[PDB]
């Protein structure tokens, strides 16, 4: 969930992401604690 990704396997959700995109900020790097960065 989130931007969780352990060991590895893929992509997270992304929403975090995605949600900062469609509210004003640049983007989103998910640092691995599953915070999802976001930047303007």
């Amino acid at each position: 969930a989130t931007c969780d990704l352990a060991s590895g396997f893929g992509v997270g959700s992304s929403l975090c992401a995605a949600h900062c995109i469609a509210r004003r900020y640049r983007g989103g790097y998910c640092n691995s604690k599953a915070v999802c960065v976001c930047r303007n």
